[PDB]
């Protein structure tokens, strides 16, 4: 070097950039010099590094410690920085072809697309200098447990210390990973909340974000996700969707296997027999109240091996394998009570990070749907700092307020969940919030029936994003925030997945939970008793005969459901198809698929179309 070329050295206050494997010391000071933060902290994932990162954003404000609890606290936002947002995530390829299908008319609604030259200028107008006065942290994650030969590493570079603590929770974070990565290869994750110091704008609540510029990018022919201007964890926890889901399922389609919005539980029955099912439900739409369910029937035991994401793969035995490879959960609070979801409820108990739920006078937390009276004289502070009462016409938690805890504190958590070959998956569940016309359980009739089943996915708008109302929107396999890239080819990947040596093809079924009657009462309680319907499902995995054939699938003989303690459930509406119905849906179905997916749509599906219709038309 003629003067001190890129050693940035001086400025390190953890960690040595000498000890850093080359290319990730490489990574650091590329970004170090765009970005210009005043210090480098490299992470070592220690406790102590933990605890002392969670009492400086104490004193600051930034986060406040809950005293009714062991080692918990809860982060505030900026109201604007409160969910993903669809419209400002972005895939960056070099024809627009290969991140979307081409639609009939105007835009896709299966991602969005940003050119090389565009990106650029949106890279330039916000990275240069946007961390000046403020810290650098280097996090080393592994996705997957570490050491496994399955498991894939990553480096992001965050100037948020939220981003650092919610890291520690949701992936495997330290110099371990450094030790295990070694010379390979990683992922180059970039992110910074987009206030460079002295603050152009005023701080609102404490929470650092850049809403007007807020843009989450990912450019999977460099191996890069760049994310700028939000804090809320969904856009800033580059391992989680960014990564497991948008890179990966591309890589995953390359490499021939699958990366999923989807849990991944094991269920016994009272015979001791023990399957695992994986389920891909939209956000907000169920997937971590069943991961961890509490069964009412009496002998089954459900285990949780992951509540969001599944990367799959069939082995030579012809077994799709799945694992879970983030290390904790990102689970929506409100509605989390004893009742609904106990298992959660003990998870969250210690060492978990809340955002945007309330807290009481005696330093708990509060949401919708906690069902726990408090003593009289405790009052209520909601997430938007301000006193509160059950009266008001506002909720005290925010709608996609979360908790960020441990997998390893849930008391069902699976014995194999951390295991490197993954667990053998027998059944693929999706579903999504239908108020009407879609039945509590059915099974497709076959695996090209099943893949159209996931691309025919339809559900109620939730708050897990930008989206208001209560749209029905489609979201086929409820990856339509999380694909890597274009969805006639995924729909294509899956259904090669029926060739697969000697393969062992999980039987596919779809659920609704959310059916309501004329009044907007739900036809069925949900939670625990879902166990009744994962009954059925493994009885017709042993292949037990009962089920009776109907145009969308096989469903439930009369009295083949267990609904001892449920006598009051409505059978006949809950499982009723009317033929004006499905008529109806066979046809949106088809627009959609045929103008969002176009030139790209495989003829297994169209031929799944045609026969829905067919048997609909024979009703
Ligand atoms: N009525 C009813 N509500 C449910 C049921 N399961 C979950 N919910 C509610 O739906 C909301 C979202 O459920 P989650 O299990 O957190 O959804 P998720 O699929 O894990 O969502 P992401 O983490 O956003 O992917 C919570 O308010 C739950 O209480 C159910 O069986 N019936
Ligand atoms: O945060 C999530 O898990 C989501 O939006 O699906
Ligand atoms: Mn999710
Ligand atoms: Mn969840
Ligand atoms: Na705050």
């Amino acid at each position: 070097q003629l003067h001190n070329g890129l050693d940035f050295s001086a400025k390190v206050i953890q960690g040595s950039l000498d000890s850093l494997p080359q290319e990730v010391r490489k990574f650091v000071e590329g970004n170090a010099q765009l970005c210009q933060p005043e210090y480098i902290h490299i992470c070592d994932g220690s406790e102590e590094e933990y605890g002392r990162l969670l009492a400086h954003m104490q004193e600051e404000g930034v986060i406040r410690k809950l005293k009714k609890y062991d080692n918990c606290w809860l982060a505030l936002t900026d109201p604007r920085d409160v969910a993903r947002i669809e419209s400002k995530t972005v895939i960056i390829t070099q024809e627009q072809r290969d991140t979307v299908p081409i639609p009939k008319s105007g835009q896709s609604q299966l991602g969005r697309w940003m050119s090389e030259e565009d990106f650029e200028k949106a890279f330039n107008a916000r990275f240069p200098g946007c961390m000046k006065g403020r810290t650098m942290y280097v996090i080393p994650f592994s996705m997957g447990p570490l050491g496994s030969p399955l498991a894939k590493i990553g480096i992001e570079l965050t100037d948020s210390p939220y981003v650092v603590a919610s890291m520690r929770i949701m992936t495997r974070m330290g110099t371990s990973v450094l030790e295990a990565l070694g010379d390979g290869e990683f992922i180059k994750c970039l992110h910074s909340v987009g206030c460079p110091l002295p603050l152009k704008k005023p701080l609102v609540n404490n929470w650092a974000c850049n809403p007007e510029l807020t843009l989450i990018a990912h450019l999977p022919d460099r191996r890069e996700i760049i994310s700028f201007g939000s804090g809320y964890g969904g856009n800033s926890l580059l391992g989680k969707k960014c990564f497991a889901l948008r890179i990966a399922s591309r890589l995953a389609k390359e490499e021939g296997w699958l990366a999923e919005h989807m849990l991944i539980l094991g269920i016994t029955n009272p015979e001791g027999k023990k399957k695992y099912l994986a389920a891909a439900f939209p956000s907000a739409c169920g997937k971590t109240n069943l991961a961890m369910m509490n069964p009412t029937l009496p002998g089954w035991k459900v285990e949780c091996v992951g509540d969001d994401i599944a990367w799959m793969k069939f082995d030579a035995q012809g077994n799709l394998r799945a694992i879970n490879p983030e290390n904790g959960f990102f689970g929506v609070a409100p509605g989390t009570s004893v009742k609904t979801n106990p298992n959660a409820i003990k998870t969250i108990q210690k060492n978990t990070i809340f955002t945007n739920v309330a807290e009481t006078s005696d330093g708990g937390v509060y949401w919708e749907g906690i069902d726990e009276p408090l003593a009289p004289g405790v009052t209520i502070t909601s997430w938007k700092n301000k006193e509160w009462r059950p009266q008001d016409e506002e909720p005290c938690a925010h709608p996609n307020s979360r908790f960020c805890t441990p997998a390893s504190q849930c008391p069902i958590i699976d014995p194999a969940w951390e295991s490197p070959e993954g667990v053998p998956i027998e059944g693929i569940i999706f579903g999504g919030r239908r108020p009407a016309g879609v039945p509590l359980v059915y099974e497709a009739l076959s695996w090209q029936h099943g893949v159209f089943v996931g691309a025919a996915m339809r559900s109620e708008a939730t708050a897990a994003a930008e989206h208001k109302g209560k749209v029905i929107m489609h979201d086929p396999f409820a990856m339509r925030p999380f694909f890597g890239y274009n969805f006639g080819k995924y729909l294509a990947h899956w259904l090669s997945m029926a060739h697969r040596p000697a393969a062992k093809l999980p039987k596919i079924f779809h659920v609704n939970w959310f059916r309501k009657d004329k009044n907007g009462k739900f036809l069925w309680p949900g939670f625990g008793e879902n166990s009744r319907v994962l009954e059925w499902m493994f009885g017709r995995i042993e292949g037990e005969d009962s089920a009776k054939l109907t145009p969308i699938g096989y469903v439930p003989k009369e009295d083949a459901l267990n609904l001892k303690g449920l006598g009051d459930v409505n059978v006949e509406e809950l499982f009723g198809i009317s033929k004006e119905f499905w008529e109806k849906e066979v046809e949106e179905i088809d627009k959609y698929l045929e103008d969002q997916v176009n030139a790209d749509l495989p003829y297994e599906i169209e031929r799944e179309l045609r026969a829905l219709k067919q048997r609909i038309s024979q009703m």
